């Protein structure tokens, strides 16, 4: 709950390369013996820019689609940011999928560099998909502690 | 400073959803499948039976390019001495009875600012809502 130090990174421009798999019913192996489904998944790598076009870091992570008990469609992500000043911020959580163009967020944790020991929120919002491989995302990071 | 919680015993309550193809709503208009998911809550015990905390999270099934079936988890422990440790990552589904681990981040209490690894291994599944797990946490920095 303590918020002695604040880090507030706003207006991050996140150019994200998305590798997308459809998923579905497993085709072979051990998994085909079970009544499971492989969720659609997004493996992503992104460059992070400030509003001047200066790179401030990179991000990397995986998202998978699932549904909550009432049937609300969700995505779960595990990811981290590496910033140019030499520290890492992890972020992971579940967020509602629809609408796909509203802001999403999950909790974030600073693990090294100036971020260490600080916690808060990583946000991301899809602005456009210039091609099936690419997402232009507007992001922000708020950490305190 | 390093924290090494060995030999945690986890009594975990699992709600499983099988997922599948969406058949109504916005999702049915898109090329997607809902992966099988495990929502869980667990009580964490030391090797004496004393409760030291609780864990909560979700795991979801997916596959990597070469076809390896994986699970991705996002979770956190709240330890009774006041601190929280988040943990998340992807691990191989098979074999289902070997130890798995993902990265962990201490965020409050004596854990704040330390990072490392959360480990978990299935011991028994008496019913589809219940998993007995053997676990470990280590953090440093
Ligand atoms: C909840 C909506 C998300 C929010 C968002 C920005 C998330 C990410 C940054 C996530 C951390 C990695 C990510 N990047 C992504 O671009 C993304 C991702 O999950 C998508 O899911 C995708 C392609 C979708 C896939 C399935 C078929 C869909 O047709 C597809 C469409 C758009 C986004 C939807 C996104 O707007
Ligand atoms: C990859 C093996 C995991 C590792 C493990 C212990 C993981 C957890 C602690 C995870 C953090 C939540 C968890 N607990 C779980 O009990 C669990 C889990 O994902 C399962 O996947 C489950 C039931 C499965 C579900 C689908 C249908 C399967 O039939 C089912 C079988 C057993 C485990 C498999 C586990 O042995």
């Amino acid at each position: 709950m303590s918020t002695v130090t604040t880090i507030n990174l706003e207006d991050i421009k996140e150019i994200m390369h998305t590798t997308i798999r459809l998923g579905g019913k497993p085709e072979s192996g051990e998994a085909a013996e079970l009544p499971i489904f492989l969720g659609s998944s997004v493996e992503f790598e992104a460059e992070l820019y400030d509003a001047d076009g200066t790179q401030i870091g990179t991000a990397k992570g995986t998202s998978v689609i699932f549904a909550e008990a009432d049937g609300t469609v969700m995505q779960i992500v595990s990811a981290f940011d590496d910033y140019t000043d030499g520290g890492r911020v992890t972020w992971s959580g579940a967020y509602t999928m629809f609408p796909t163009d509203e802001p999403k967020s999950v909790p974030a944790q600073g693990v090294s560099g100036r971020y260490r020991g600080l916690s808060g929120t990583r946000t991301f919002q899809l602005l456009e998909r210039p091609d099936p491989g690419t997402s232009l995302v507007r992001s922000s990071l708020v950490l305190n502690g």
